């Protein structure tokens, strides 16, 4: 379609999350819902032009065919809706926009199928790395958003859309523990305790929803690898230790566990995409934690770093870029 075309290399507009805080209004939430309808279509025209600059033969694989045709049929929905004048219009979009967010959160878990089942066409190792890269980050893109726009209208605590005012890392990282111990018991009969050092305190303006995907995988890394490492005493296992640095430029957790390391023959593929030693939105498996974890870090003005010490254990440290 030539309306696709149109869009398709379109550079992004981007809101700054310290101008989305800033903005803090029905009259600038109308200013704002004509932004989304005039934004999302060419977001999702940046989608389809990297579904038709795929190699042919992998391109032409049903599933990534199927997921192609599911952003061509949104496109068209999204352009069909007539332009927001009113706050009538503006509310009337955000339910369009839920719905086909609602409707496509399985699209990763599809297109990691496509892109196994493609594997033996697929010459250059950098080619799957750098689709599946662009696709996770330009989806996060996609759901901060529509999701941000959508949570404008309601009246939450602590938060101006998703951005929370006084986000604090130990809070965050607390309600993950809890929830990765009581998974890793189920599992092993016991989990490693966590201890959270450094700025324990610390509160800052953050956008908490990359977290809530990268604290769970980094958790269930560092309790998994301590437990398959601890086997011969899973009653006796060595403590998790996360340390916490909060200064002007970026906020650094470090995760640090006696789990053995990632060995030196692993450790150039950990972050390629489905690789793995194990037995809606990203896959919480399937070897896609480090690399969507890095993509989400490093797409948001930080890092994802790894220290290994064979033997002994790992060091993680996740490095996110302040709002100020
Ligand atoms: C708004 C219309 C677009 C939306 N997208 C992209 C899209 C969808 C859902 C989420 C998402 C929503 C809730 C929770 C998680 C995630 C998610 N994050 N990463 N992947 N999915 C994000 C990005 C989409 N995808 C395929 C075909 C057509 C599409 O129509
Ligand atoms: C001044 C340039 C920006 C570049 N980025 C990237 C960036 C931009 C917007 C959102 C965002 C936040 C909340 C809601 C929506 C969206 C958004 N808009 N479009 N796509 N995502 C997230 C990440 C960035 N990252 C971290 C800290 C500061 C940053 O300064
Ligand atoms: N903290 C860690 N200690 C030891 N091995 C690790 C650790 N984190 C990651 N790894 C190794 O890296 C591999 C890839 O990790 P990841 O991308 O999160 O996917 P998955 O959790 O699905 O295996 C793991 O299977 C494991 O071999």
């Amino acid at each position: 379609q030539s309306a696709i075309d149109v869009v398709a290399e379109k550079p992004s507009v981007r809101l700054t999350p310290t101008m989305m805080l800033y903005s803090g209004d029905g009259s600038h939430l109308l200013k704002s819902g004509r932004y989304l309808q005039q934004e999302l279509p060419v977001r999702i025209a940046h989608r389809i032009k990297g579904f038709r600059s795929l190699p042919f033969i992998i391109g032409c694989n049903p599933t990534i065919l199927h997921v192609h045709e599911l952003y061509i049929r949104a496109f068209q929905k999204l352009t069909d809706f007539p332009p927001i004048k009113d706050q009538a219009d503006e509310a009337q979009y955000c339910q369009l926009v839920r719905q086909l967010l609602d409707d496509h959160k399985d699209v990763v878990t599809l297109l990691a199928e496509g892109l196994r089942e493609s594997r033996k066409h697929i010459e250059d190792e950098k080619l799957v790395r750098y689709f599946l890269d662009k696709t996770l980050t330009s989806r996060l893109g996609i759901r901060m958003l529509a999701t941000h726009h959508l949570a404008l209208h309601e009246d939450k605590p602590d938060f101006v859309g998703i951005i929370c005012t006084r986000l604090s890392p130990k809070k965050i990282i607390e309600k993950w523990v809890d929830f990765a111990r009581r998974l890793c018991e189920h599992k092993y009969g016991n989990a490693p305790r966590v201890r959270i050092n450094g700025h324990v305190a610390a509160r800052f303006p953050f956008i908490p929803m990359p977290l809530d995907y990268i604290l769970p995988e980094l958790l269930k890394n560092a309790m998994r690898a301590t437990m398959e490492s601890h086997l011969d005493t899973p009653y006796n296992v060595p403590d998790v230790v996360i340390t916490i640095a909060n200064n002007d430029v970026d906020l650094i957790i470090r995760i640090s566990d006696r789990g053995g390391g990632i060995a030196h023959k692993d450790l150039d593929r950990v972050m390629d995409y489905h690789f793995t030693t194990a037995e809606s939105g990203p896959m919480h498996g399937f070897g896609f934690g480090l690399p969507t974890s890095r993509a989400y870090a490093e797409y948001l003005g930080g890092s994802l770093q790894l220290q290994s010490l064979q033997g002994i254990g790992t060091d993680v440290y996740l490095r996110l870029r302040h709002i100020d």
